[PDB]
């Protein structure tokens, strides 16, 4: 098989012990899984099995301190798991979350070097909790680690530190700890597309305007592409592919692509209020399948709608396999957005 799949049942575990009904649902990955076995694609995949990051990787990227905190959760009273998922901006704690975000990032780490070492092509990574907005030195917005930065650090520590890695994330919000992690570093390209709102939505910070290009060596490493009112579909974010994510990162020449990919920009999501379509993120994909000699990891981020997320990534690992994609002017403010990108990166990108 040339696609690998990495799920486990245990980073189901990870639950909101005051609110069973938080939308970051255990369930969001199994519903992502059998929806994999119903369209036919668990019989194609090369299973990657899951383990725990270890401490030393999620050194990698994290402080011990921080390290320190999110361990000792393990063994908190509720009392305690509850006052200390209160110290940080949304985010809920088990005794089993620990844990949950160990396997997230090993899953990752397996896929990573199954890419690397020629197992597969390319994989899937079907893991919760989240991982993006987790900084070096703190938690948020559901994240604990942050997977897809631990993954592209890990993946240069088995092949060379310079390995060029492109991080594309599609979640709907901004990857704040992604950026701030490789902010300074020019091995790592960092794109966002994300709805802004001139700062209203979460995150709410000025972190995630397109005038964030990266700090000094990092000049132009990082790309933030941010939506400033209307709902974005499917038109936008393939003309943000064409005129700008696909050129940086064709001329980034990255060695491995890794794909921060929510899926709460898709229609149906209740916290995005996008409108991307199953087919739209298809597309995405298969363009960046043109990266990297195919050498692409989709690693499941945010995503509330169980039929949306469902439907896009069963429809992403279809594009891995090598499945043909499947089959309107643009919103102004989305024209307004690209040509402010334009210009900030015209400095560092050639092909811009
Ligand atoms: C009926 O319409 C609805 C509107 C909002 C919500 C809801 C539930 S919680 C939350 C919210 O926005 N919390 O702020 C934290 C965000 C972190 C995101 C995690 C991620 O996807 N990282 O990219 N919003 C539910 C229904
Ligand atoms: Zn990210
Ligand atoms: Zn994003
Ligand atoms: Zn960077
Ligand atoms: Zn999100």
């Amino acid at each position: 098989p040339i696609t690998g799949l990495v799920y486990d049942q245990r980073m189901m575990l990870h639950h909101n012990m005051w609110d069973s009904h938080h939308p970051e649902l255990p369930q969001r990955i199994s519903r992502i899984f059998s929806r994999h076995e119903e369209l036919r694609l668990l019989s194609r995949c090369h299973r990657i099995p899951a383990r725990l990051a270890t401490e030393e990787e999620l050194a990698l990227c994290h402080s011990s301190k921080h390290i320190s905190i999110i361990k000792s959760s393990e063994h908190m009273k509720p009392r305690d798991l509850n006052r200390l998922g209160d110290e940080y901006n949304s985010i809920f704690i088990s005794n089993e979350s620990y844990t949950c975000a160990l396997l997230a990032a090993g899953s990752c780490f397996n896929s990573a070097q199954a890419i690397l070492t020629g197992q597969v092509r390319n994989a899937v990574a079907i893991v919760r909790p989240p991982g993006h907005h987790a900084e070096k030195d703190t938690a948020c917005g559901f994240c604990f680690f942050n997977t897809a930065a631990l993954t592209a650090r890990y993946a240069q520590s088995i092949t060379r530190e310079s390995l060029r890695v492109l991080i594309v994330d599609w979640d709907v919000h901004h990857g704040n700890g992604t950026q701030h992690i490789f902010e300074e570093d020019d091995s790592v390209l960092y794109i966002s597309l994300h709805r802004y709102e001139d700062g209203a939505f979460f995150p709410n910070s000025e972190d995630a305007n397109y005038d964030k290009v990266g700090l000094g060596k990092g000049r132009g490493y990082n790309v933030n592409i941010p939506w400033n009112g209307g709902k974005m579909g499917d038109p936008e974010y393939m003309a943000a592919f064409h005129h700008l994510v696909m050129p940086i990162a064709r001329e980034f020449a990255p060695e491995l692509v890794l794909v921060s990919a929510g899926f709460d920009a898709a229609r149906g999501d209740p916290l995005g209020g996008f409108q991307v379509t199953p087919e739209g993120y298809a597309h995405l994909t298969h363009q960046l399948m043109s990266l990297a000699a195919g050498r692409v990891l989709i690693i499941l981020e945010g995503g509330y709608n169980l039929t949306s997320i469902s439907e896009s990534m069963s429809m992403c690992t279809s594009m891995l396999l090598g499945d043909s994609p499947p089959s309107t002017p643009l919103k102004t403010s989305a024209t307004v957005s690209i040509n402010n990108v334009l210009r900030a990166h015209a400095p560092f990108w050639s092909s811009l």
